[PDB]
């Protein structure tokens, strides 16, 4: 009959905000080398809290999330905000004086190094200094007695070396929303990347996502739990990748195996720039080894898998990249700050049909790189001297359909990639961001005299008791610097409006605050055993959504008011 | 009769803040490249209120308004925002060898254009280029076979060029004040620019302002009601300029009939110079022109006012500009990106006795620019491809008297301008920013026991009705980023501290509430009669200003203290 | 018995925060433009507020102050602000040639300035220009007939000239705590800088403090009050410096008597290079006055109030500095715009058994310099025409024990200091910051139904009557702004924190509130009567912290919950 307040339902929509990072400040509270990315991050919980939902069945969707699209920003602006103090290599876009280098007498390598000398200025203004450098084939093109080169990109745009001190080591991030809102989380290990996720569990933030950068392999990312699955906006259209994810890890095992030399070249005052000097020993290409056994198994699972899709009578027939950039056409990983570029037609070889040492990865090196396809800024990483070794781990790939034809009768699939939203969407798969409301209106037979979520699926009678557990941490009382700011602002406005909306009511009260506004029949008129027995909070939201405005003018204007008007006029004798 | 406290009485009282931008949705989803100042405007309202204040007299003051400074900054700061991520222009300068066009035939526009050739840089920092381009007379200056030249600004300030895809399209802007605060609306139809206006209206924020710049003529503005309004600072001095507001629009047109060519220069790596390659077919000035008989009747009609301020039979005089920079002696703006500086003296040339065609104005264009006389931030603004060509309204012209004694026989009137404020505050003379406080306290009988400002004019019996209205938006849960932030602070602040302020009066969660101080005779005791139906809040608060400290002392010390600690006392048994 | 909240209570504990300064509108209404930046500052209170508190005893310490850090880290980002705009000069790092001071006719002194002629660019970039300026023999270091010679960094730093407009002249600064914060100020006559203050006062802003630098001597410091104090972290360390406060100061005069004209040199577009052009007439050395029986009687004080610590008839000596870079070994500072450094060996030059003019000190000047021993970034003084005079007060010296020994028979006393901290430390030694802790709770019989710190040093019992004076001010009503809003941002979240900490207890109501929760005896039972009135609320604090966060959950969970638990059956009618 007449309106009843509760403030702490378990209410959510969706929304988007601007999440922060955290992370495991206790591992770098003694300094190591500046990383790129992860440092004024509130430190982490040491006991992150997960709390499951009895009975709520969630609708997640993996291609139109916007935190891939957060993330995707926030690692260009904090690799924008690494390159900008350290030195600018204007001056080096002179021509070379370059020949073939001279190993120690060992071929098949011949042609890749070069050994370019060249002017470059000084501290004095008024004189030149000689000097001389290695570079790769690859960072040096030709201008048209031995021939003149220049480098790369002096067409193009212009060139910061790395700063030295700090370091391409990906470390994992938590991104954590601000207080009031929560982070769902898809919990069933069948979850093919849209529809319902019959299990789901709420937690404050996410684990550890390591901010890996790869094209065609994704690398330590997390695998599967129950089987290698398969996804895709539309697997049917050719033009979609084909993310794919492992079960059981495969390792690859990649190497630089030449004795570098640093050499330091003042192009003062201050500045100095860091060349190739000389190479100890014996020159052999940088190659990566990847199981034989292993990679045929998980090749002859992953068709398995496929097959569930495209028919159990198809030929399934991987291949090389077709081609494009280098960066597309190569698996192109970093390692310990040299920037690999390899091959993987070795990996991609078999046509499969219904019914053991190493496989090795010659490849290349390539110093100069403008990652992210962008123009008018690139970057010199420095050499970095001494052999450098990387044990990574395949968990997954990035497939792309040929559809060279209609008859269907074989299927071709060529590795792909390069937009870097891919990997980022294969780690933020089973995430979404979700707006808490905890204010909410029901009709009872009052008349006012003179787990974090774990009842969400529960029938709104069986709710109405738990309402303290929502309300008690509502409020929870550079990059990494502004959104921490904004994410508390929003946290203390979101709870100052509802508390300013519960007080101007007669309320200004926790649980079950009775009013005086009788219930209309025109918002839903429906027996009381039909409301509370049989219904739920977030089904009692969506369809009196269009009259909780209307509600909340009479509570506020047509029964408070002239309530207190009553009380002071009482008071008069 | 004892005070009572009111929380969200209709009171206000003039202020200035901080304002933030705000845009349609249409520039907002604008794909194409970002226009000079709305990049992160938040967007608009669709539909602002106006909530007409009804029986409010509220006193205006168009010349001491703090929202033009406010803009004018605003406006200065975006620019040099927007200059600072693109090229530099600093090698540019170099001894050009020049030479005259070669016309096509009947020689009429031969000393504008120079045929300027000089050595550039080139990426490579051995080599030297050899390029030309075409100059205007007025960005080059002679030093010292044939004749050469250096650019204008080579001794004074570095060059920097105006970035090629932005574009400085003026669009409508919308200065919105943030939760706490009100932006009042003159609406008298003859409003003269102060002084009481007696219709007042308040909105949300302002129409939208088209920050068009321009001087000696307001082009694209908003024109007046049934009179063609004059506006001054003071009629007798002649020192302030003197503003006018056009009835009806004069359509003027403008052209650049060259055809110019875009010739990209490479400087690099990476940057680049856009220089006026060759002209293509015949060669001729611009030029704007103005409908005869439509400026004619303007002039009649604005004579007419001129008579009312400097008397009947006064016979008024036009003539050209004063004289002094190419700034402020001729009709300056952009049309389209090439910056136009149009000769007015066919314009302003007239005289009035007591009792078809069309005007060409011969135009000249330059390419340096320092506006707002800053000397020291010079822009090259980059060719424009093809013919340019724009279509203008007139509403408006700023005017300057002549002081050569008075003896009043006659009065010539100069056009002037120069100083932008007056382009603002032409489009801004009907708002003021108000901050609303709505804590109030008045006499009554009672004691304790042991639209948005619709009621503004309203009596105060009636007033105290709608305090949950009033009292309801006082929360409304790169540059602008930073206004955004402080703005809601200072809101979420001011909230915090009125909460605050009542909370420590026994009357926390109340909008009225009966307090047991007694009403001293000497605060300006009256019957309750005289004052509960015969004044308004803002008349009230206006008489009890100096009492309210301490009011408000007795309030937080006689009471509430006293109060409970005699209660707790009490309560021991 | 029984547990009652106090809210808004006299008590504080130790913390940190970041201040925010404040100056007077003065210092930029002067005509010497961005002196110090008065932009950034605040307004200053015109009447500060000092309240004597009349029974409290605080630990005060100095060499812990973390107010020295914050004004050390906020003087060097102001530094490192004002001179980003201003001329750079990497174009004069050239190959010079100099030759003495073949121009003038100088005394002994010989070749301390030299003659420099050097190449430089022009306005424009094809022609160079012949300038010449003269460079002290500080400024220049040679290089490998007349010789050559370049300048002192030009392979260490980039130097970046000193705007000319702007001039390094100290102004006051005032230190103001932000809101829920409060300054502390012992006022204790013989304060050593260390223990318990028995006259603490509190003052909202700090006293006007002019941030000078000079190394061996203290210039315009505050002086101490009827005696020389001696101030150290532990005298009876060797490593560890002296401070000393003159009772009554020490003149110091200083002069340049050469008469420099200043010479503009272009680098244009828009760069000029101030060169010291030449010396009207004879070459003279610069030199410091300082009294000498003013002196010696100073230095009679000293070692009077010296030999407390050490020996009524122990053997004490002074003398010059030991060695190292300039700026330790010699007195450095600022006249007018040129940085002396004069070697202080005429003062410290004494010795005092067991039981006649002016003293006379030429010194060097200068041009470049780069403070706090800093590394990759200078600037370059410009020459300041005309003779320059200064006049000065010292008002403490900078001491330093040798290690060696002699373990008790003499003990030999140098200057020191090269460190800034030291500066601030002699200022900032009687002010600390503090947080205001304002819940509070204690026993009474109460049982619940079913200045602005004068009063922290008076009993429980009347401090009671006083809770609205602390509650009040708690709340308080581009690059670097940021900093000021964190920090409003923060007091608001900690005025929430506190709000919805009392909120959660049953005590939404403020002020002295009663609650159900019995005392428990092992929580330091004492009869009432010595609680309310044989005790203050800071002893209070002393005896409950351990047991606090106990009591909190006893209130917030044990109570609360329960008794709306129980409320709930009677809520349904
Ligand atoms: C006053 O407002 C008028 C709006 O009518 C401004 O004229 C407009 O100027 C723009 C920019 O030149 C014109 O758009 C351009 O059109 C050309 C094709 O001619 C196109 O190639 C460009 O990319 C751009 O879209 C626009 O057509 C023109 N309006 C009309 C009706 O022709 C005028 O510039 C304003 N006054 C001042 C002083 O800015
Ligand atoms: C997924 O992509 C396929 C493309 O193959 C879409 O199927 C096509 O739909 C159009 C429109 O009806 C037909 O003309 C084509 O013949 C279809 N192609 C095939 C191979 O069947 C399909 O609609 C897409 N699915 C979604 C949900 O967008
Ligand atoms: C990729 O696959 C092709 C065939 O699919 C491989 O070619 C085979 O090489 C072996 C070894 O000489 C021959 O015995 C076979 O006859 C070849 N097959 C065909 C169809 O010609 C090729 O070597 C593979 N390459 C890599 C790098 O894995
Ligand atoms: C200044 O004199 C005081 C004694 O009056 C010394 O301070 C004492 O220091 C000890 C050591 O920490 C404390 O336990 C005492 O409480 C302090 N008492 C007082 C009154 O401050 C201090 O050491 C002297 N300073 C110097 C530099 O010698
Ligand atoms: C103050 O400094 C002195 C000297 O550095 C310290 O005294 C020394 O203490 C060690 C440890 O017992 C002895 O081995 C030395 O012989 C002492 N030297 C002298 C000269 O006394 C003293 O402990 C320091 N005091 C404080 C409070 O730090
Ligand atoms: C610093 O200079 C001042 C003058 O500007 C000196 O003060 C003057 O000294 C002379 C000689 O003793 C007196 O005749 C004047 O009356 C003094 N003037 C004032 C205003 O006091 C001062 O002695 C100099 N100090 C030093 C250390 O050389
Ligand atoms: C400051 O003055 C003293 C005293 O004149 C200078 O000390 C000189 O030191 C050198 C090296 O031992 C010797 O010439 C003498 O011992 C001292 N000079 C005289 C005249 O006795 C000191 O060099 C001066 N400071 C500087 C930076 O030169
Ligand atoms: C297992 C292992 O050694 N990993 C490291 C890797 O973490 C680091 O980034 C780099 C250093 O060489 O490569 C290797
Ligand atoms: C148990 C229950 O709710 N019964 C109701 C009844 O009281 C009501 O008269 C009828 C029509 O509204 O709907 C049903
Ligand atoms: C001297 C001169 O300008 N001649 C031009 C000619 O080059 C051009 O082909 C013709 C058509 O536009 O117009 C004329
Ligand atoms: C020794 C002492 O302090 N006694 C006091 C006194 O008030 C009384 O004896 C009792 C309770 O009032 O305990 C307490
Ligand atoms: C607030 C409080 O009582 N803190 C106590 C302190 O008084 C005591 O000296 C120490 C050792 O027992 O333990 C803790
Ligand atoms: C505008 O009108 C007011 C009267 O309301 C008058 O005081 C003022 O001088 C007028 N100003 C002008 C410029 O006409
Ligand atoms: C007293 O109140 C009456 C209301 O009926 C009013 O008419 C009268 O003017 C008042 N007199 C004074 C002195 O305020
Ligand atoms: C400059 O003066 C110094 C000091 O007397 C002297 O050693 C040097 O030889 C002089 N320079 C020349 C060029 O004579």
């Amino acid at each position: 009959l007449w309106v009843t307040v509760y403030y702490g339902v378990p209410v959510w929509k969706d929304a988007e905000t601007t999440l922060f990072c955290a992370s495991d400040a206790k591992a770098y509270e003694t300094e190591k080398h500046n990383v790129w990315a992860t440092h004024a991050c509130v430190p982490t919980d040491p006991n992150p809290q997960e709390i499951h939902l009895e009975n709520v069945t969630e609708e997640f969707n993996m291609w139109k999330n916007n935190m891939v699209e957060q993330m995707h920003t926030d690692i260009i602006s904090l690799w924008d905000q690494s390159l900008k103090p350290c030195v600018k290599l204007t001056p080096l876009c002179v021509t070379l004086q370059c020949t073939n280098v001279t190993n120690n007498i060992t071929d098949d390598m011949r042609g890749e190094l070069k050994n370019c000398s060249f002017n470059m200025t000084t501290e004095l203004r008024d004189k030149k200094q000689k000097v001389y450098s290695l570079f790769y084939r690859l960072d040096v093109v030709q201008i048209n007695s031995n021939k003149e080169y220049r480098l790369i990109n002096c067409n193009t745009s212009a060139c910061t070396q790395a700063c030295p001190k700090v370091s391409f080591e990906p470390i994992p991030i938590h991104y954590c929303a601000p207080a009031g809102f929560a982070i769902l989380k898809c919990k069933d290990k069948k979850f093919n990347g849209t529809g319902p996720c019959p299990s789901v569990s709420t937690v404050q933030c996410t684990h550890g996502i390591k901010p890996v950068v790869s094209t065609q392999l994704l690398l330590n990312g997390s695998l599967a739990e129950e089987e290698v699955m398969i996804r895709s906006e539309n697997i049917t259209n050719n033009a979609k990748n084909i993310l794919v994810q492992f079960n059981t890890p495969v390792q690859i095992n990649c190497t630089r195996p030449n004795n570098n030399t640093r050499k330091s070249i003042r192009i003062g005052p201050g500045q100095a720039f860091y060349a190739t000097g000389d190479i100890i020993g014996d020159i052999r290409q940088a190659h990566c080894n990847v199981s034989k056994a292993t990679w045929n198994e998980t090749l002859g699972k992953v068709v398995k898998q496929l097959r569930k899709h495209f028919g159990n009578n198809t030929i399934i027939r991987f291949a090389n990249s077709s081609g494009g950039d280098l960066e597309v056409t190569t698996h192109s990983f970093n390692c310990g700050g040299e920037f690999f570029y390899c091959n993987t037609s070795g990996l991609f070889n078999s046509t499969w049909i219904s019914n053991n040492d190493s496989i090795t990865l010659p490849c290349r090196i390539k110093q100069i790189i403008n990652m992210w396809q962008r123009i008018g800024q690139c970057m010199y990483a420095p050499p970095i001297q001494g052999v450098i070794r990387c044990v990574s781990n395949i968990t997954g790939l990035i497939l792309t359909r040929d559809g060279g034809s209609t008859n269907s009768t074989t299927e071709t699939f060529r590795p792909g990639g390069g937009d870097m939203r891919d990997n980022w969407r294969s780690e933020l798969y089973k995430y979404k961001v979700v707006k808490i409301e905890p204010l909410g209106v029901a009709p009872t037979r009052c008349k006012r005299r003179v787990g974090f979520l774990g009842a969400a699926g529960s029938t709104m009678g069986a709710a109405s008791m738990t309402l303290t557990v929502q309300a008690r941490n509502l409020l929870s009382g550079t990059v990494w610097g502004i959104k921490q700011l904004q994410a508390r602002v929003l946290a203390v406005e979101r709870y100052l409006r509802d508390q300013q909306l519960l007080g101007i009511w007669g309320c200004s009260g926790k649980l079950i605050c009775c009013t005086n506004v009788p219930w209309n029949s025109s918002w839903s008129n429906r027996n009381l055993s039909e409301i509370w027995d049989n219904m739920t909070w977030l089904q009692w939201d969506k369809e009196i959504s269009n009259y909780t405005q209307i509600i909340y003018g009479l509570l506020e204007e047509s029964q408070n008011q002239q309530e207190k008007n009553e009380q002071d006029l009482l008071a008069l004798d």
